[PDB]
C-alpha cells in the first residue's frame, strides 16, 4: 500500500455529540487582493511582452512531466 | 492499493448528534479580489503584447504530460 | 485498486441525528470580484494584442497531454 | 477498480433523523463578480486585437489531447 | 471497473425522516453578474478584434480531441 | 446652470443632469431576512400540560421565521388595557 | 456653475452633472439577517407544565429566526396599561 | 464653478461634476448579523416547571437569532405602566 | 473654481470634480455580526423552576444571536413605569 | 483655484479636483464582531430554582453574541421609573 497526501480521522463515543471532519487542499491558490489607487501608468510596447495585472494560476497534474503552471510576460524566439 | 489525495472520515455512536464531513481541493483557485481607483492607464502597442488584467485559471489533469495551465501576455517566433 | 481525489465520509448511530457529507473541487475556479471606479484607460494597438478585462478559466481534463487551460493577450508569427 | 473524482457517503442508523449527501464539482467556474463604475475607455485598434470584457469559460473533458480551454485576445499569423 | 466524477449515496434507517441525495456539476458556469455604471466607451477599429461584453461558455466533451470550449476577440491569418 | 455641448464631431453624445439620487439595486445577489434552515428534534416521551388565564402561551416543538417592517414582531404577546 | 464641452473631434462625449448622490449597489453577494441554520436536538424525556395569569410563556424546544425593521422584536413580551 | 473642455481630438471626452456623494457598493462579499450556526443539545430528562403572573418567561432548549433595526430586541420583555 | 482642460491630442480625457465623497465599499469581504457558531451541550438530568410575579425570566439551554441598531438589545429586560 | 492642462500630446490626460474625502473600503477581508465560536459544555445533573419579583434573571446554559449600534446591550437589565 502507498498513502500520498491522505487525510484521515476516526472518532468514536457513547453518547453525546461527535464531530468528524477531512479536508485536503493540493495546488490550490487562496486569497489573493489586489488594491490600485490613483496610480498612473504609461507604457511603450514595440514587439515586446509587458504584463501589469493580476495572475493567479492553481494547477494539479497527476503522472505528468515537464508541465508549466504558469509562464507570464515571456518573449520567446527560439531557433 | 494507492490512495492519492484522499479525505476519510469515520464516525459512530450510540446516542447524540453525530456528524461526519469530507471535503476535497485539488486545483482551485478562490478568493481573487480587485480593486482600482482613479488609476489612469496609457497603453501604446506596436505588435506586442500588453496586459493589464485580472487572470485566474485553475487547471486538474490526470496522466497528462506537457500540459501547460496558463500563459499570459507573450510573444512567440518560433522559427 | 486506485483512488485519487477521493472524498469517503462513513457514519454510524443508533438514535438521534446523523450527519454525513463529502464534497469534491477539482478544477474550480470561486469568488473573482473586481471593481473599477473613476478609471481612465487610452490604449492604441497596432497588429498587436492587449487584454485589460477579467478572464476566469476553469478546466478538468483526464487522459489528456499538452491541454494549455488558458492563453490570453499573445502573438504567435511561429514559422 | 479505479476511483477517480468520487464523493461517496454512506450513513446507517435505527432511530431518528438521518441525513446523507454527496456533491462533485469539476471544470466549474463559481461566483465572477465585476462592478466599472464612472470608467472611461477609448481603445484605437488597427488589425489588432482588443479585450476588455468578462470572460468566464470551465471545459470538462475526458481522453482528450491538446485541447484549449480559452485562448482570449490574440493575434496568430503562423506559416 | 472504473468510476470517474461519480457521487454516491446510500442511507438506511428504521424509523424516523431520512433524507439521501447526491449532486454532479461538470463543466458548469454559475453565477456570473456583472454592472457598468456611468461608463464612456469610445472605439475605433480597423480590421480587427473588439470585445468589450461579457462572455460565458461552458462546455462537456466526451472523447474529443483538441477542442477549444471558447475563443474570444482574436485575428487568425494563417498561411 | 448646467451645460453640456458637443458640437462638430463625427459622434456626439452630451447630457446634462440637474439634480440626481441613485437607488438600491441587486444583481446576482441573495437575500436571507428571517429564515430557518436545518433544524432536526428528537423526543422520545414528552407531556405538555398548560393552564392559561387571560394570557398567551407557546408550548412544544416551535420552528418559527418572522419578518415585520413596522410592526412588533413576537411569539407570545401578553398585553392589557391598550 | 457646471460646464462641460467637447469641440471639433471625431468621437465626443460631454456629461455635466450639478448633484449627484449613489445608492447602494449589490453584485454577487449573500446577507444573511436573523438565520437559524442548522440546529439538533435530542431529548428523551420532557415534561412541561406551565400555569399563566396574564403573562407571556415560551416553553419547549424552540427555533425562532426574526427579522424586525420598526418595531420590537422579542420572544415572549407582557405588557400592561399601554 | 467647474469647467472640463476637451478640443481638437481625435477621441475626447468632457466630464465636469458640482458635488459627488458615493454609496455603499458589495460585490462578492458575505454578510452574517445576527446568526446562529451548527447548535447541537443532547439532554436525556428534563422537567420544566412555570407559575407566572404577568410576566415574561422563556424556558426550555432555545436557538433564537434576532435582527432588529429600530426597536428593542430582547427574548423575555417585560414592562409596566407603559 | 476647478478647472481642466485637454487640447490639441489624439485620445483626451478631461475630467473636473468641485467636491467628493466616497462611500464605503466591499470586494469579496466576509462580515460577522452577532454569529453563533458551533455550540455544542450535553446534560443528562435537569430541572426547571420558575416562580415570576412581573418579571423577566430566561432559563435552560439558550443560543442566542442579536443585533439591533438603534435600540437595546438583551435577553431578559424588566423595566417599570415607563 | 485648482487648474490642470494637458496639450500637444497623443495621449492626454487631465484631472482636477477641489476636494475629496475618501471612504472605506474592504478587499478580501474578514470582520468578527461579538462572535460566539466553539463552546462545549459537559453537565451531568443540574437543577435550576428561580424566585423572581419584579427582576430579571437568566439562568443556565447560555451562549450570548451581542452587536448594538445605538442601545444598551446587556443580558439581564432590570430598570425601574424610566
Amino acid at each position: 500500500k502507498t498513502k500520498q497526501g491522505v487525510a484521515e480521522a476516526a472518532g468514536k463515543t457513547k453518547e453525546g455529540v461527535l464531530y468528524v471532519g477531512s479536508k485536503t487542499k493540493e495546488g490550490v491558490v487562496h486569497g489573493v487582493a489586489t488594491v490600485a489607487e490613483k496610480t498612473k501608468e504609461q507604457v511603450t510596447n514595440v514587439g515586446g511582452a509587458v504584463v501589469t495585472g493580476v495572475t493567479a494560476v492553481a494547477q494539479k497534474t497527476v503522472e505528468g512531466a515537464g508541465s508549466i503552471a504558469a509562464a507570464t510576460g515571456f518573449v520567446k524566439k527560439d531557433q
